[PDB]
């Protein structure tokens, strides 16, 4: 009824302004036709090789809260959508791990797998990112982020070693079953950086290690009216989100009185502004492992200079900047970039990326 | 007309409101009619001591971008309603800052001018800040925020030394005259800090002082349909605004660089996040500079904390909160504290402070 139409309104829209930016204006009447004739056959619309591709990069340029958005265009798409089996999953999560993290030269990159159909998913992966640390709960052991996934792996007979830093498996769902399949991650594909400090020698007995490539797997990618809601994608990471938030966060590692003991100030007075200094380190910290390492990583200071070249080339082009505020200043020195002194339209413009409920929760 | 309608509509919200909370309820009656018969014979109406007073605590209470909300009750309120000279507003003035100074121990101050009768300014207030730097721009001198009002200072026959800390006269209209007047600050009523750091001694080197107390001079504040456009207040500084933006920022002294040399590190590479140490010991070093001489401040993990116990009160209360996020949280390590963490309604309660039109742009 309604789906019909929705599907029909958002298909032309995309084709229209797709074939617009790929210079194939006149190709865009004998392809809506098509589609058309599609939608009343199968009650839906398969996407070309280019169109997907051009789609998913879209779909970046136009992620709100994403600072790095000045490489969208290079985006890597690899076309899964014919993916049939566990196995053929499997095969296709693992070869994106291995691909993206390109020995520490990551490569940003998407897989697409089949998408919705009649609202019903064929493919349905729980894993918040590919890579990703367990959380337990006595006292706090693990990621406490990841607390509800692991219990759910765990009730499907898995079982982790309980240290800080047990990688979780990959779990998805098939269309047809009833609940989830789990496999372990081979320990060859996940690239692990230990963190270490460049002039501080004791920061190595904190015994603080973070994985290289941040692969989201739980997000739809919305292309003009087709929901693909297996469609992980990366980046490479920006120092904060390990160093500020991860490691530094009381809801996560909660590392910062540790790290200012290791680095030799008193914890006592607020005014001394202990935690300050200890983030300064420890993000300090993070960028040189990853930099000795050769894993790529970026800055906040240059990646928000980036993400200014990325305003500049969007105004040029003719494009209307949209972006959240609140999640693209960094969560240190927000005020040392230019991000922080400027306004950003927060609207939806579609394709993009959403969230979608939890499976587990 | 309709001005008349709504100044009666935001009494009687007002009234009820102010004298629930200060256990008056009986009363709101026999005051509600008094005011309707003063509105329909004069076409105002005139607050009683109480009403203000509590009537600003409020405005304080309800202002969103504000953490230093805790306090709110505390607030000192000077009645000067009876001014009518240029020599009594500026005796009111030089009072406040007296007063609010305290010989360092702070007291969180607001002087109440008489409001608009009939749209028109009994007294306007020029001054962004009561103690504010003049700016200059060959090359930049002084604080490029106050570079419009210095120029409107100029152009009235004032003349300051061309230093980058020339204190900016008092500047304020009277109702009658078609321009303004200025009065100089006496120096011995301005207390001014001289920026050092604890462990640090080359840090005198730079010449860095910043003024006691923040007295925002130019806000109209709103209570019960009445409009005080001259009503200047104050509260203490959050180290923050000194070390992180009013000596940091580009657009301000941009010191970060300068901070950088005197404390022994490079300024070659982003990713060695030598903005961010610097950032760390100014902001170290102001919170120490104002200790030592006496002066009230606070740094932003305290304030946060204090915050905390405001947002806990005011639910213990039964009034909701309103606030700010972008505001609120601090401009270094907004991640460590509670406030990053979680969501504020930007919603706008009246009695309130306003911005209002700058009469020199
Ligand atoms: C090239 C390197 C990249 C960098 C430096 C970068 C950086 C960031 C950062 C700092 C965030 C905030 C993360 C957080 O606070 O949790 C973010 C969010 C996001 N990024 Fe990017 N990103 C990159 C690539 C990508 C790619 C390849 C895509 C899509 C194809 C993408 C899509 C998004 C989306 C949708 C969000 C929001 C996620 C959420 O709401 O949880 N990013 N990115
Ligand atoms: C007791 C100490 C106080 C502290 C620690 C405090 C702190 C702050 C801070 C950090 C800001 C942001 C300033 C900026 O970024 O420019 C702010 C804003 C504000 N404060 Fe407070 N404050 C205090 C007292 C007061 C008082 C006494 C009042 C009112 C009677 C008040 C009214 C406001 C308002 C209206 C704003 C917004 C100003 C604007 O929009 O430019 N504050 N305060
Ligand atoms: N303490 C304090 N904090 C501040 C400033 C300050 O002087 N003091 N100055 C500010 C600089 N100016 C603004 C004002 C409003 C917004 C703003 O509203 N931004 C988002 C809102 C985004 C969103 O809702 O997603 C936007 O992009 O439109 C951004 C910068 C930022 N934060
Ligand atoms: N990089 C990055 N930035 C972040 C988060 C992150 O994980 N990554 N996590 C965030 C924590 N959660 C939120 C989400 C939205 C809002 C939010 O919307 N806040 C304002 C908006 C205020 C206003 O408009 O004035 C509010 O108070 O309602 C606040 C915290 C904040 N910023
Ligand atoms: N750089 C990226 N693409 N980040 C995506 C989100 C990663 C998340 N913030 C993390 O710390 O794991
Ligand atoms: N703590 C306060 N009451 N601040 C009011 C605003 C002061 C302004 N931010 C300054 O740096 O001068």
């Amino acid at each position: 009824g309604s789906h019909m139409e929705i599907l029909w309104n958002e298909a032309k829209a995309f084709i229209a302004e797709c074939y617009q930016e790929l210079g194939k204006e006149e190709e865009v009447k004998d392809r809506l036709d098509s589609i058309k004739s599609e939608i009343d056959r199968t009650g839906s619309y398969v996407h070309t090789k280019e169109e997907l591709e051009h789609g998913a990069k879209m779909a970046w340029r136009n992620s709100n809260r994403c600072i790095g958005r000045l490489f969208w265009n290079s985006l890597n798409v690899i076309d899964r959508r014919d993916v049939r089996t566990k196995e053929d999953v499997r095969d296709a999560l693992f070869h994106h791990i291995e691909t993206a993290t390109n020995n520490g030269k990551i490569r940003p990159s998407i897989t697409i797998f089949p998408p919705e159909e009649k609202g019903e998913k064929q493919v349905e992966i729980w894993n918040h990112q590919l890579i990703r640390y367990a959380g337990y709960e006595g006292e706090r052991i693990g990621d406490p982020a990841s607390r509800s996934l692991t219990a759910a792996c765990e009730q499907l007979g898995w079982r982790g070693e309980r240290t800080d830093f047990d990688l979780l498996p990959l779990i998805f769902r098939m269309r047809g079953d009833e609940q989830p399949v789990w496999y372990e991650l081979p320990r060859s594909l996940v690239i692990e950086v230990p963190i270490t400090h460049p002039d501080i020698e004791a920061f190595s007995d904190l015994e603080l290690k973070w994985y290289g490539v941040p692969i989201i797997s739980d997000m739809k990618l919305e292309v003009g009216g087709i929901h693909y809601n297996a469609a992980p994608f990366n980046g490479w990471y920006m120092g904060t989100e390990i160093g500020a938030r991860n490691l530094a966060d009381e809801k996560r590692y909660d590392k910062l009185k540790k790290v200012a003991s290791v680095i030799g100030i008193s914890t006592n007075y607020n005014t001394d502004l202990w935690k300050d200094q200890a983030l300064v380190e420890l993000n300090k910290a993070v960028l040189y492992s990853y930099k000795k390492q050769g894993v790529s990583i970026v800055d906040h200071h240059t990646a928000a200079s980036q993400f200014k070249r990325f305003e500049e080339q969007e105004e040029e082009a003719g494009r209307k900047l949209t972006g959240d505020w609140t999640w693209l200043i960094p969560p240190i020195s927000p005020a040392a970039t230019h991000i922080f002194h400027r306004s950003y339209d927060n609207s939806i413009v579609k394709p993009n990326y959403f969230y979608q409920d939890k499976p587990y929760e």
